[PDB]
DNA sequence: GGGGTGTGGTAGC
DNA sequence: ATCGCTACCACACCCC
């Protein structure tokens, strides 16, 4: 046990956060594709005609974890048994369940304890723990096996467990489903093959909305083929609101209010309108929406396509804790500032940069909400409050940014006891040149 | 037209 | 027990 004015704090809770190795991972992965293609051109240009290919593991923690699984699991079934990947047993996060879990409703991010309950009796959930190493070790198979097949134009990394892959079709090649059919199929072989048995399902289409749409309708273990000139009823009447990239629980929340609680796709495109739409969740996110139930992507997302490396460059860098806060005193508060900034100037020199802008946010207790809320160690229901500060010259030196950092703390008022979280900013980061006289 | 700030929401497991 | 990260767009509202 590692309490969080313990030096070892940071390092114990990173190495046990699924959500900071998501993160980690995922920067590592967009670092990695600038560094490979720094003396490289594979950028989409407007002369290309294109495919996209959206591939995802299924379930994927749950499916690695299982391979991986420890003695103790080894009667469990994969198909039969109702799975799920997480720490605890009781208010701890469900990072990831399989398909036989979710027949019975359970969602990733569910708290086990919810997800017990939907279990008709007699039917037992089994828990795995996380294989962080095997994890990576899964996910680099799968990247190696899609540069391997020598089919894609360009690789873009979403995810530790999911890639964009596009391919250009010259006016040369007369494209048909029986090809794209077989390239799926080639996929999802090579990468069961690659990774000893995980498998994963692709949507294939010519816009990337529509083949992240066809991704999850070929879900578990599939692959669905849907072109802009095949949309149909059929095809939107099988989404949920929250299926369209983009919307989450906020925006869902105000289309359902705004368009008399639409339940699929196929309901939300024929009520709305253009105009109410932007009302109701605003401009861009409206337009977005239009254009996404038109099959089609808007400006924002082509970005990544016309100009990958711009798109995949680190813009900021931070650290955010909002798990196992718990300060008696401003001495431990400054001290966990400290460490922190030594993080972050750690992973700024990294990639040999400076800073120009940094932030404190935290988390405050609710005057109104228990000091130990239900979830053990967590934030529990909070106030947010932020500062930043811009600095006279881009700098990495300690002492100006831990300094700085403090200050920010004390002009939020928040009391050490009342503190639940905090996140550490660098929100502009400036390269580091040759040439450094003056 | 340019700039700034703090806040909100989303994304992956 | 339990590990509720973190990058980045968009927004509302302020200044010249
Ligand atoms: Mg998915
Ligand atoms: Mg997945
Ligand atoms: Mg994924
Ligand atoms: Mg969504």
């Amino acid at each position: 046990i590692v309490a969080c004015d313990d030096p070892d704090f940071l390092t114990s809770y990173f190495a046990h956060s699924r959500l900071h190795h998501l993160s980690a991972w995922k920067a590592n992965l967009k670092d990695k594709f600038l560094n490979e293609n720094i003396h490289k051109y594979t950028k989409i240009t407007d002369k290309d005609t294109y495919i996209i290919f959206h591939i995802d593991f299924d379930c994927f923690f749950a499916t690695v974890a299982y391979l991986c699984r420890s003695s103790s699991f080894s009667a469990c079934d994969f198909k039969r048994d109702p799975i799920v990947v997480c720490h605890g047993t009781k208010n701890s996060d469900i990072a990831s369940c399989n398909y036989v879990a979710r027949s019975y409703g359970i969602k990733n991010g569910m708290w086990v304890s919810q997800a017990e309950k939907m279990l008709p009796n007699g039917i037992k959930l089994i828990s795995l723990p996380y294989t962080f190493e095997q994890f990576q070790l899964k996910s680099e198979a799968f990247y190696s096996t899609l540069k391997r097949l020598n089919i894609f134009n360009l690789i873009l990394p979403i995810s530790i467990d999911e890639a964009v892959c596009v391919r250009i079709i010259p006016d040369n090649i007369h494209n048909t489903n029986t090809l794209n059919a077989r390239l799926c199929e080639e996929i999802r072989q090579e990468i069961f093959q690659g990774t000893n048995g995980c498998t994963v399902s692709i949507g294939c289409s010519d816009s990337l909305v529509l083949a992240r749409l066809a991704l999850k309708m070929a879900k578990p273990n599939g692959y669905n083929i849907t072109f802009k000139s095949n949309l149909s009823e059929e095809f939107w009447s099988s989404f949920k609101l929250d299926d369209l990239p983009g919307v989450g629980h906020s925006t869902l929340s105000r289309l359902e209010s705004t368009f008399d609680s639409p339940h699929s796709l196929n309901d939300l495109r024929k009520r709305y309108t253009l105009d109410a739409l932007k009302a109701s969740v605003g401009s861009k996110l409206g337009m977005k929406i239009h254009l996404a139930l038109q099959g089609q992507d808007d400006e924002e997302s082509l970005k990544i396509l016309y100009d990958p490396k711009e798109v995949l460059q680190r813009k900021s860098l931070s650290i955010d804790i909002n798990w196992g806060i718990r300060f008696k005193n401003i001495t431990q508060v400054d001290l966990f500032i400290e460490r922190g900034c030594q993080y972050l100037l750690e992973k700024l020199n990294e990639i040999n940069k400076t800073t120009s802008q940094i932030t404190l946010k935290l988390m405050r207790r609710c005057k109104d909400a228990p000091i130990e809320p239900p979830k053990y160690m967590g934030m529990g229901r909070c106030d947010s409050f932020s500062r930043s500060s811009r600095l006279g010259i881009p700098t990495n030196e300690f002492g100006i940014i831990a300094t700085e950092m403090k200050s920010l703390y004390r002009t939020l008022g928040c009391p050490p006891m009342e503190l639940r979280g905090l996140a550490l900013q660098f929100n502009k980061l400036v390269d580091v040149g040759p040439d450094n006289n003056q």
